């Protein structure tokens, strides 16, 4: 038989955790299901931590938080949902689950190249992330790697730190959107930005330093060119993890589309009694901050939905 | 001569130093005017910090973070700002500041009694954050003092938590929403709220132990009644910190009105080039982890901002 829950937060994560904590402290009992912060080695922009904080070392504090306030936590993976019938159906490997109130805070998946020179030196100057870890270049050389708005926009926040950016793409025209495209080919007028079109990453260069260049071939001939760089950040793109919720909630790109606004009931998705908190439904700002934020706000649009339900039933 | 900075950032507060942190790691060398949190003095729900946390020691940390990548901290009062030309004007006690980016995140105000007794117990018993110190009092007996939305909101929390809620207000009709009303009343008819009309809080009784009572005296006669509760929530109101701004910005209740929404932009207010985050804008979730989320937001908010505006200058 299914375990059933008034309500059940669907991901580990700054978003999940901190939904966790609040629910919990509200008398709750929270069951989270665990099965892009954790990847980051060094964390420098968690308000309140100014040094030595390592992406596992908050994980680790915030399970532990969640846990000290009574959450339920469950490993497992979930591969099909019932968003149809109430209470929602959760269809684990190990169990079936279903709750009244449902928060999913799933997060994101970013894309990398899959090459080994790329993991050999992630973390010692190969990042995902410039937000996180483009201060460590001002003064420096960087590269950006991709084609979309992800990929402008990284290398438009990182030209007001690095020297100079160099934007590399496999394609000869960008995928992204029209007013990005035009920052972009100012900063190239005013040199601080060059961007070499038609190459892909071949290897990735480095010692103990960590990163020192990066081997770019040709993809229309047989031509090779290194670039000297201290970080190469890799903005492919990312995916929110929502595969399962396709047909059943509303989507946009992917990404599950909230109420949002400044009156309440700010992570409400398209079906009752479903919130969905961080990189799940924003793929604007992207920060651990941001989506701890939201999942303390789908904590609480959770709570006066199972209140109002409660009110109603026996 | 006016002290000219590219971005201010007013208001020190998990809003403001959040902000700082991602300006300043973005390279734009922030300036932070100092002149809800630091009031509380345990802690127990800023995601990550499972114990031992206290409101002081928790500032300290979020400043510490903002000088350490470079943010000038400022200490002066602003009684004027000039929106209608740009640079803003901001006039201090102490000198004028000019900026080409302002990010507003001055916190809001929680009214109290005035009561040397609830000064006194202030802390040990006595709090104005029913979701900030309700779990302390999970199966106990608690009041809740006020009569207007926030009153019944922090009333309705409670009553998951608390073995008996008792809502105290002066006069004998709330001036709160008809949804909330009838929630409340539902909740009175089964015995978990009581409420007493037209009293007022006369002294604040206890111990070593902390809180344990409080007489109340009403206010259309002599009479006088003790009730036992071992915590007192004061929730007379909340004050956005905002009345140097009327006139100058669009304001809901005090409150500065901001785009929102899932877009971007998210912190804009109805002046280009100025940002509102945290408690100043916030009237529904009103926590320090909801309030960094919306400083770091802003922060974005304004680098983007700032970046066009100097690609079509000199």
């Amino acid at each position: 038989s299914a375990r059933h829950s008034r309500l059940i937060i669907l991901g580990s994560g700054p978003a999940g955790y901190s939904a966790a904590v609040y629910a919990a402290r509200a008398n709750l009992k929270p069951t989270l299901i665990a099965g892009q912060l954790t990847t980051t080695t060094e964390v420098d922009n968690w308000p309140g931590d100014p040094e030595g904080l390592t992406g596992p070392a908050l994980m680790d504090r915030m399970q532990a938080h969640a846990e000290r306030f009574g959450t339920e936590l469950v490993y497992d993976h979930i591969n099909e949902v019932d968003l149809n019938v109430r209470p929602f159906v959760l269809k684990g490997d190990m169990d079936e689950y279903t709750c009244d109130a449902l928060i999913i805070a799933t997060g994101a998946t970013a894309q990398y190249l899959g090459l080994e020179s790329e993991q050999k030196f992630m973390g010692q100057g190969v990042s995902a992330c410039a937000t996180c870890d483009g201060f460590f270049y001002k003064n420096q050389n960087v590269m950006v790697v991709g084609g979309g708005n992800t990929a402008v926009e990284e290398a438009l926040y990182l030209s007001n730190i690095a020297e100079h950016v160099t934007l590399v793409h496999r394609r000869d025209s960008l995928r992204s959107e029209k007013i990005l495209q035009d920052h972009l080919f100012a900063k190239e007028k005013e040199g601080k930005i060059s961007i070499v079109w038609n190459h892909e990453v071949e290897e990735v260069l480095g010692d103990n330093t960590g990163v020192t260049g990066v081997r770019l071939k040709s993809t229309k001939d047989d031509s090779k060119q290194e670039v000297q760089v201290q970080g190469l950040f890799i903005a492919i793109g990312h995916k929110p993890n929502t595969s399962i919720f396709e047909g059943q909630l509303n989507l946009r790109d992917g990404y599950i589309q909230v109420q949002s606004g400044t009156s309440g009931n700010a992570t409400a998705t398209s079906v009752a009694g479903v919130f969905a908190a961080g990189d799940v439904a924003d793929s604007i700002y992207r920060q651990a901050i941001t989506s701890a934020g939201s999942g303390c706000m789908a904590a609480l649009d959770a709570e006066k939905y199972l209140d109002n339900l409660l009110e109603h039933h026996h």
